[PDB]
């Protein structure tokens, strides 16, 4: 029917201070760092140890919580400059046949590079993979009751593989992940049964966290499409940081921008982007300092950048939800 064009009109129910403080003392930057970012801090490029450890990593930290999380691995095979590898995306639904998903996304492979230093891609993507497993965790008793009327809405997280390119960065040689399940999406019915509609009208808006962990980021507002939901990330930042629930925060050194980007950055969107589904790009311009550099590391991570981030992003998931 119209149910498509639902997202269209879809409003936040907006969170009241209290119910900011409450989020805001719900998040652990250090419970992330251990359990979650940690880990991942490994080489995890496709048909790496890491990318197995990753991926195991990645389904034990969604499995150990109360939320119906259901968990696929869409796995399969390309041609790449190295020859045939195998790559699998790790995809977490709640509610997998409500019509409607709002779905943050990330890539955990990370890039092929020779070596005494090793490239682990701490912001790229290290950091956006356990954000996304801390808001799973922070929210749980919250996401929890999406279990129990309302929108038919729920939650999707997807961890791309295959995201970096193996030689240098082309249209073949790079998204690997995304092409190919966008692709999927693109032809797989939903709800089940329906006619003419796919899983990727059920796509409400592609939240997709890249290269987050440097001082002071700088985030565009890219999309014409989305950019009502980039103001509120911005509302949402103001508000905690006039609430005293940031930290190492200032207006001046603020995030999220009135401004947008003139060039196409190329990314796990794109595939999405260009059969329609609106995105809210969490990518920085300028990237880190660090990027594709042995530096993109822990020791130039920024805790309270990332701290100040989940609580943004968390804050924004239940507003969209209404949560
Ligand atoms: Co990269």
């Amino acid at each position: 029917s119209a149910w498509p064009e639902e997202k269209n009109y879809h409003q936040p129910a907006i969170l009241n201070s209290s119910a900011l403080r409450q989020i805001a003392e719900g998040t652990s930057i250090s419970e992330m760092w251990q359990n979650d970012l940690q880990p991942l801090l490994i080489e995890r490029y496709p048909g790496s140890p890491g990318s197995y450890a990753a991926r195991q990593h990645i389904m034990q930290r969604i499995q150990r919580l109360q939320a119906d999380w259901v968990l696929e691995i869409d796995t399969f095979l390309s041609q790449t400059p190295e020859g045939e590898r195998s790559f699998s995306n790790i995809i977490s639904t709640l509610n997998p046949t409500a019509k409607r998903h709002l779905v943050l996304a990330c890539h955990y492979d990370s890039k092929y590079f020779s070596h005494n230093r090793v490239f682990v891609g701490a912001t790229d993507s290290a950091v956006p993979c356990a954000m996304m497993l801390e808001l799973a965790r922070a929210l749980d008793k919250k996401l929890l009751s999406l279990k129990t009327s309302k929108p038919d809405l729920s939650l999707q997280l997807i961890f791309f593989d295959g995201e970096e390119a193996f030689l240098h960065w082309s249209p073949q040689d790079s998204l690997y992940g995304s092409r190919h399940l966008a692709a999927k999406m693109a032809s797989t019915p939903h709800p089940p049964g329906a006619r003419g509609t796919s899983q990727l009208h059920g796509m409400d808006l592609l939240v997709l966290l890249d290269l987050i962990g440097a001082p002071n980021p700088t985030f565009p507002n890219f999309f014409p499409n989305s950019a009502r939901w980039f103001e509120r990330l911005q509302a949402i930042e103001h508000e905690l940081h006039e609430l005293g629930l940031l930290k190492d925060h200032s207006l001046e050194g603020r995030y999220f921008q009135n401004y947008s980007y003139g060039g196409v950055i190329q990314d796990d969107h794109i595939p999405f982007l260009r059969r329609g589904v609106p995105v809210l790009h969490l990518i920085p311009s300028p990237f880190p300092e660090v990027w594709h550099t042995m530096d993109d590391n822990e020791e130039n991570l920024d805790e309270s950048t990332i701290d100040n981030l989940n609580k943004i992003l968390q804050v924004f998931v239940l507003e969209y939800l209404h949560l």
